[PDB]
DNA sequence: ACGCTAGGGATAACCGGGTAATAC
DNA sequence: GTATTACCCGGTTATCCCTAGCGT
């Protein structure tokens, strides 16, 4: 075999790199299930060879969450998280962490569920067939948040920020969330765009499913 | 009198493209 | 000189959080 450490400094077209990539066949169960939530959430899955191979790009503010995701698909990620620091139009410095997998056919397994002809879509019964408690956990760590950010609140309502998807796509996601996980949720409007509102009634049932995957530095997102 | 929204803001993400390092 | 491609860019804004002030 070939160790990861031997190709953590070699160039992109390295012979030893390609032989290491041939040793890896598919994503493991944890990498696929989490991938679902990540692609629904904050991750970006892309092909440059028109569908032959795919890779995932990551960018987050939270260094620790970036570290956790990098460790997940450890064998798919060559480098440690890289730091950016950019100046925006106001003239403010913005600190963010970035990382990416190498391209590999194993990622086609994930991308074939979302990317159809360049543009990302959501299949009719995605949640019912593919979304697991682990998928919901990473999706929450990406898009999750509170409904009530007022200090001192009895409202334990969860929100999933899905402003990028169409109202139809989100409506279908709500159908899955209600049926598979018995969640009292529905679509709400924010900036003329859809979000998933989870009622405080289903908070216990939602928390129990995502407990065995949550990281401490992401516990602030919970009410 | 104050809980709870809808409205809003400066990000914290998401998109592709460019490049610099190997193979032949 | 052309193919390959992980790492690194810049464009750009929908995000997650914050809160005015509405509604009872
Ligand atoms: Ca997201
Ligand atoms: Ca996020
Ligand atoms: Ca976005």
């Amino acid at each position: 075999n070939i160790k990861k450490n031997q190709v953590m400094n070699l160039g992109p077209n390295s012979k030893l790199l390609k032989e290491y990539k041939s040793q890896l066949i598919e994503l493991n169960i944890e990498q696929f299930e989490a991938g679902i939530g990540l692609i629904l959430g904050d991750a970006y899955i892309r092909s440059r060879d028109e569908g032959k191979t795919y890779c995932m790009q990551f960018e987050w503010k939270n260094k620790a969450y970036m570290d956790h995701v990098c460790l997940l698909y450890d064998q798919w990620v060559l480098s440690p998280p890289h730091k950016r620091e950019r100046v925006n139009h106001l003239g403010n410095l913005v600190i963010t962490w970035t990382a990416q997998t190498f391209k590999h056919q194993a990622f086609n397994k994930l991308a074939n569920l979302f990317i159809v002809n360049n543009k990302k879509t959501i299949p009719n019964n995605l949640v019912e067939n593919y979304l697991t408690p682990m998928s919901l956990a990473y999706w929450f760590m990406d898009d999750g948040g509170k409904w009530d950010y007022n200090k001192n609140s009895t409202n334990k309502s969860i929100v999933l920020n899905t402003q990028s998807f169409t109202f139809e796509e989100v409506e279908y996601l709500v159908k899955g969330l209600r049926n598979k996980f018995q969640l009292n949720c529905y679509v709400k409007i924010n900036k003329n765009k859809p979000i998933i509102y989870i009622d405080s009634m289903s908070y216990l049932i939602f928390y129990n499913l995502i407990k065995p995957y949550l990281i401490p530095q992401m516990m602030y997102k919970l009410p």
